């Protein structure tokens, strides 16, 4: 019987490098892999990678979902060296934590576009 | 210290019922939860979400990897149900298991146009 271990989701961007600076230098993951073309971040149990794109359109419509043991805590972490005006699409950006019928989550948008959402797991 | 459990690709399509058929109704996954504009679908430890796009390029331009234990079996049980002519891309297809340096791993072209690896995994 096949089992299905992990899955990893690939965010996209235009200017890659710039991108895998973001998720490492100001979020807290280590660089896996990688070059201008396809790299890899990783963090805890859970692994992104990051392609380059020619279309901007499809960076600012990628997304992913991440499950955490405590989504607030990470929020606190990252309210720091993230803004929390999200309207301001100006750049990289935090959305509040909020409570769903699933638990509390967040969303952050990345330099490049990608809306990566944490939520509560188990 | 926060920990990360697991992280949810997301595939897009303009028409995510037909994708949700295919993804449920071929390739074995079960139906968790969604409509029309936002489903998800599960196999194993792993889940996939789905989400409506307006823009076909998104679609085509959208990947995921899978870790599986054993990349060769799936693509036993998938065979008979899924066309072997990749270049055909008048629909789903899936390619040859090929040798990596990091293991054997396909892939899958759904028939919205998002391409998902399975590669072997520990």
């Amino acid at each position: 019987m096949v089992k299905f271990l992990g899955a990893v989701p690939v965010l996209t961007a235009v200017d890659v490098p710039a991108n895998v600076s973001f998720w490492v230098d100001t979020l807290g993951f280590e660089k896996d892999f990688g070059d201008r073309d396809f790299a890899g971040v990783r963090r805890g149990d859970i692994r992104l990678h990051i392609s380059r794109t020619e279309h901007q359109i499809v960076a600012d419509n990628t997304s992913a979902w991440i499950e955490v043991t405590d989504p607030d805590a990470l929020h606190e972490e990252w309210a720091r060296a993230v803004s929390t005006d999200y309207a301001d699409t100006s750049g990289p950006a935090m959305t509040p934590v909020g409570e769903s019928p699933a638990g509390r989550e967040f969303a952050v948008r990345d330099p490049a576009g990608n809306c990566v959402h944490f939520t509560a797991g188990e």
